[PDB]
């Protein structure tokens, strides 16, 4: 159930730092979406790829960033 992790509030896209560097993506998903996660940095977006059914990926359905 993989994809870009999501801002659980406004459901704006979750922006990662310099693309390529799969360090911040990893870290971030580690310390919010669980100490067993993984991912990498696309074009200013953290695609995380180690996730469970109870990972949602951007946006939210019922409250995307309007």
């Amino acid at each position: 159930k993989e994809g870009y992790l999501v801002d659980k509030n406004t459901g704006c896209k979750y922006e990662c730092l310099k693309l390529g560097d799969n360090d911040y993506c990893l870290r971030e998903c580690k310390q919010q979406y669980g100490k067993g996660a993984g991912g990498y940095c696309y074009a200013f977006a953290c695609w995380c790829t180690h996730l469970y059914e109870q990972a949602i990926v951007w946006p939210l359905p019922n409250k995307r960033c309007s």
